[PDB]
């Protein structure tokens, strides 16, 4: 190619900027131009397009959020919109698009490709729920946000001999809960991919009160339920005073961790390589510590999973 | 005195350990023993008393929470209680007591003195309302916790052109909301100590939407209302997508910042000096960058106030 | 006034952009325009100047460094240089100037006022080495940078039963060393403002070793000497495994802490107020937890001093 | 096996405690006793061995360093030192040893296995320089200490238009440097696994300055040389203003990142599993995102490599 475009869609995620930065610096290394599309697919329909310069990506690698913004777009679900997007792309002479994000911001990469516009997906979310890759951009940072919260709430929990339900993000995926709860010494972790028995949680807790334990932390993925209801169930059942904490959107922001920066630079650069060598309708990622690329069509079919041996581990480490 | 005691009551607070460390290591310098009372006044009543050694304050200057724990004590409000508690004191040959915390807890230090046990209070809470001091131990730390949070939500707010309501702590004091909302560039701060008008707030938001500001962030002290409510009021009015975040108890934990560690080391040492100088029924504090001790009785009558000129400042800097 | 300017001079400092943000939003409140001068005094001479919009003050409140940059200017230390400064000032209709920084930024604020140009100065340095104020914009953030490091070095020193020496910045002031070491539970602090005896230090570490203490952190202010040297004198003297860390300019950077963001916001806002009230040749600051302003020339006249009791406290707590 | 021991040798590393917690809690899950061996190998020889109880691990997951300490041991390469090692082991009824540490530690773990005593080795070092694993416990944390430093030096370098050289740790491995440099946005990265030409460095540095760039970060792995020199060199080569930061041992400390806590917890638990299945002489690890174990002698045979394509990418991204 000679010119390509880049875009972010779906939720904000720490590292997208590093991802974006990479798309650009790489294309430059190959004599290619990059045009930033703003406000995601909404921005694409709208014509929100402006060339990015070597200097528009200088000093953003550390920066959370996405400089190109992001927004939902019902219109892009229709042939109608898909059509107008390509016009606007064609208008600026853009022959290739790197789509960075999650929430089937891939559907669009696919749709686009099917209309014969070359398109590559980069995994962008905090909740690890994108196929084609073991980890997504933003997950590592989001975890350190969660366990930093876990570290703090343990300070009070220990001081006051109290039990906390912390509700983490992960709308469908229990990744955050699994990983963070493992890392915070969480003595109960409740995920969507694994059965739980509330009567079991209650007993375990009672059991520790005896064996000298007065504080306790219960990580709960939002995809399982509302922390508020869970806490209710526990205090009502144990008489222990039981606080509840919903971390919510703090999880979505922050300076991306070293893992998230490297991953974003690698992936985003891979995505460019694919466009340039003619490929399209693909999504890159990291699998088994290796760079991979896949057909979006194929990847969107792979049901998401969590490492069950780890969930097991955490139960063992926390009887 | 040759032997004294130390205890922490009311809510947890980052820096208390630094206070306790300082209470202990200062006493040692003067050849005085120090005994820890565990689990607040409940502990005192109970007899939870163990000498502290040099090696028990060997960390702990960086650690949040309180190694002496803390717990409520209905029983200590009744006379029979403090009595029982003084017995315990006498039983271990303790001649004085440093009471670190809110909230409070100065009440007990007072009644203790009245019963002829020499008692010194130290300002420990995150919300900042303990009289006899411009700032309480834990404040600076909590503020940096809230701004870390404000920073992260600004990251997502900006990418999505969304408006956030963030509910912070301070059940009766607007200190946190004021100081952090200033440090966080929050365009709206609501505190118990100053009139607010929601029509003004709403208009202000609609105004900026035009001006070109697509994201805004409202800071709200819990002592004013429920964030998950103000948010509803705003969006059920303006057409704006409004998200809400209650940070809750993450605010209570954490490694105390430099200001808090230094403040704790100072107040702690001062508190021990009072006891040794034979004085009692006092409480220490920082006032106009100078340390002061006041009669608890008087201190307890001074309504808590916030710097109205700063609140004002935050308004001017905001429109 | 209808138009002022702002610049940043001397070593950059966390929370300057907070100070800048404040200078600019505050002026906009009173219907006043702000022109930014880039690259400190060198930029003023060269007329590197651009209207700041609302726009460019962010949010940048969390950002370290200075969006206006900074650079040394030997030339401005001379009559003709200032002539160019004013020429440029007037060429843009800038009626007043807010100067943010340290290490002689104030010098220019005075000279400029002397030549009949209203200037307010704002304390901006990590080392806290600026009169007319208890704390300078950048100090709190620096201290927290230093203790994070001390905490980390405490982790490794503890595991290995080793003794470290950490050299912190400060220039001529020992504020950082005294405040951080005290916050970090250091067992030795060495500063310009207090006197020490190496033999004291030595024996004091040899003694702590007697009571079974297996690790120590000595904190040394650069203004007192090289951390490397102290490490050496000590290891030769005792035989203990002694390492030395020079944190360096790490202390200069980072997102400014809540205190630094607030101080900058207050100070900056107060600085513009002064110009608007026709006041000039003043520097803002915070003293005894109250906002104050002083005539520069006389503020610059006080030798800086540390809190002697606190140093004494830090010893008793060892 | 009813009783095993655990120890930490080599340089200390954030997450060792997490690794200990896991060794000690996993064993309890299986009704095995754990005996701590303090001060690494010098301790093993001298006895200095104490039962680890639940309480001894119930609050260390978040803590840097090693609660078991670590010390060098010249004695333990001799035959007699080892003779002494085993006696002491047999004296406490320790049927097996988990060695958590760095490289030299693996040596002794083999010698023990040879002399009829089952050992498992756990990768513990910040410099990633240990075979039988892609990453070592400590790496992630160290990287993040490095990038935060880099971030902070970016602030001052950008306001002053300075060029910086930052010396990072890694005796013979360029992993920290390469990885943090990529993460940080280094314009220049120097490491032992890959040839560099100083002149191409100066040239690459001059081309960038002529292309407008006013500030630049340069990362040097301590194994390549001394930061102060590369500083002198390029200062007098370019004339630019140039500063030198040596981070030194800060990299060694700090609360372990989510990744290091998780890795530590999986690896440590796996190490217990091995000894319990009668599989001595091994070292655990993560390779291609999968848990693995390898004969110690064999792993110790593999010269350590970095990812050349990654070093390549870092170059392309900074043109
Ligand atoms: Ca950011
Ligand atoms: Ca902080
Ligand atoms: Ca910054
Ligand atoms: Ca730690
Ligand atoms: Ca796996």
């Amino acid at each position: 190619m000679k010119r390509i475009g880049v875009l972010t869609s779906g939720g904000d995620s720490p590292g997208m900027n590093a991802a974006i930065r990479s798309v650009v610096r790489k294309a430059i290394y190959h004599g290619v131009e990059v045009y930033g599309v703003y406000h995601g697919y909404a921005g694409l329909i709208a014509g929100n397009i402006k060339k990015l310069e070597v200097g528009d990506v200088g000093d953003i690698i550390h920066r959370g959020g996405t400089i190109l913004y992001t927004a939902r777009c019902p219109e892009f679900k229709t042939e109608e919109g898909q059509k107008k997007g390509i016009e606007q792309l064609k208008k600026h002479g853009i022959e290739g698009l790197v789509v960075i994000g999650g929430d089937g911001s891939y559907q669009g990469a696919k749709k686009l490709t099917e209309h014969g516009f070359p398109c590559v997906g980069v995994p962008g979310t905090i909740d690890n729920d994108i196929p084609g890759t073991d980890f997504t951009i933003g997950f590592d940072t989001a975890l350190n946000t969660v366990i930093d919260a876990i570290d703090k709430i343990r300070d009070t929990a220990t001081s006051h001999e109290r039990t906390y339900v912390i509700e983490v993000m992960g709308r469908h995926a229990g990744d955050i809960a699994l990983w963070s709860g493992l890392a915070g010494g969480a003595e109960t972790i409740l995920i969507p991919e694994a059965d739980y028995d509330m009567n079991d949680v209650i007993a375990r807790l009672k059991r520790g009160h005896e064996r000298g334990k007065k504080h306790s932390i219960i990580i709960v993925a939002e995809g399982v339920g509302s922390g508020v209801d869970f806490g209710r169930q526990i205090q009502e059942a144990t008489g222990f005073e039981t606080r509840v904490t919903v971390l919510g959107h703090v999880q979505r922001g922050g300076s991306p961790t070293a893992f998230d920066r490297v991953l974003a630079s690698r992936l985003g650069a891979r995505a460019v390589e694919l466009l340039l060598e003619g490929k399209g309708g693909r999504c890159v990622g990291i699998q088994n510590n290796q760079l991979v690329d896949h057909d979006i069509a194929e990847a969107l079919a792979n049901k998401h999973t969590i490492d069950q041996r780890m969930y097991a581990l955490s139960k063992e480490l926390s009887i």
